[PDB]
């Protein structure tokens, strides 16, 4: 199993931050539309003005991209990059059964989701500053390509290097998740703006869908924060 | 360090269980009176109609159990045996501190809880199905006994044996919990029926009880499912 740390350094520009971790064991996929059908009715909540807290914790995450040096415009967190997907098409395209299921929950929760592999981890995942010499493995023109992050931008990396930019923006290519994964690992990531209740309900949703999708399937989920 | 492992098989007969495991290294006891105003309180608590999701939760339970081939007229969960004695009695004798707590817990919360002592246990918890050659080392009558579980029971296990049978109906006496134990495990087992929100409330009033009547005391908390 995966045990996240983070870097008590993040506390000066996140103070509050808290995460659920939740390391996943699948089982054969047995009704493939748990994500389909989860995605279509969260698209319907946001483009009903859904949920609550929604440009509260927009706003709080966009603040916390700003205090390491990104423009939030340009690189916004997933969360924001999804619902302005959403309100600008009034859907969202299927990919993958498990990946359509975990941003329905980003969605109707308004919440930073990540979703990744497990078995390509070299090490635990750890949320940290970047110095700016780590390899960032992602693509640059549909074809594999290498960068770096910036000095000073925060990554969660393993052993080997990054592993997502610029805390929750873009995921990298080697632990992309799949729905034949064997070991998944998602990271749900909130800030005091989102009331943790509602935290605590967005992976309730996404650990229900997983196993009414894969009966069998088991998870352990731990509160993780700075 | 005990970690819980269970069973994918669960998931055919109690979809979407979920259960808080609290692993406590325990310190000295400096507000032995934690325990008894909780358990007061909670059994006024009881005596009002709380909680809300009560009545759903234990008939839930008691539907998990009949799959499995129990009576839980005459075996209920742990939750219903401590409601029903409240109601019926008015009130709910003290035994120790830690088990006043934690019992409190379970009233207030209307979710089975269940104390053990870590050093008791050889090799990690599993919850299992049981194939009925097991052993169970209990009371008949006040007197030591050894009984085995049915086959088909739902059963948490260590390597030796049974340490609860029908899942949370009765624990061993090998494991019993008491307020001096160093290393202490607590397992908050729930279903849908009880909103999750509420799991994390109910771990909650067990660990800040935990911390004030046993200052210093050190806990890891993790959400398990299927």
């Amino acid at each position: 199993s995966m045990l996240p740390s983070i870097s008590p350094e993040l506390a000066r520009i996140a103070p509050g931050f808290r995460a659920l971790s939740i390391n996943v064991i699948a089982a054969p996929i047995r009704d493939a539309q748990v994500g389909e059908i989860a995605l279509k009715e969260a698209c319907q909540a946001v483009i009903n003005g859904q949920p609550a807290w929604a440009q509260a914790h927009i706003d709080a995450w966009n603040t916390v991209l700003k205090a390491f040096g990104a423009k939030p415009k340009r690189t916004p967190c997933s969360a924001e990059a999804l619902r302005k997907r959403v309100l600008k098409d009034g859907t969202m395209a299927a990919l993958d059964p498990v990946v359509d299921l975990y941003n329905a929950v980003s969605l109707r929760y308004a919440v930073p989701v990540g979703g990744e592999n497990s078995a390509a981890y070299c090490g635990s995942p750890r949320l940290v500053f970047a110095d700016g010499s780590e390899t960032f493995d992602t693509l640059k023109e549909g074809q594999p390509a290498t960068e770096s992050p910036e000095p000073g931008e925060v990554i969660w990396r393993d052993d080997r290097g990054v592993t997502c930019r610029r805390w929750n923006w873009r995921q990298g290519v080697r632990t992309r998740l799949s729905a034949s994964d064997k070991a998944m690992w998602f990271i749900l990531e909130s800030l005091p703006e989102m009331p943790v209740d509602e935290l605590y309900a967005a992976g309730n949703m996404l650990t229900d869908g997983l196993e009414k999708m894969m009966p069998g399937l088991r998870f352990e989920s731990t509160l993780i924060g700075v």
